[PDB]
């Protein structure tokens, strides 16, 4: 598996996604298309593209 699914940090502006059964940090992005916007929202990241999803719902 290479896109990884978890909750971000409102406070924090981080995704805490599982990967091999444990969590693992990385961070959303500034923009305002890419910050966490509410707390323990869903978010995604994707190693193989190097890219992070902190705002859309799937
Ligand atoms: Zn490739």
């Amino acid at each position: 598996l290479s896109k990884f699914g978890g909750e971000c940090s409102l406070k924090h502006n981080t995704c805490t996604y599982l990967k091999g059964g444990k969590n693992h940090v990385v961070n959303c992005g500034s923009a305002a298309n890419k910050k966490c916007k509410s707390d323990r929202h869903h978010c995604e990241y994707d190693e193989h593209h190097k890219r992070v999803d902190c705002q859309t719902p799937v």
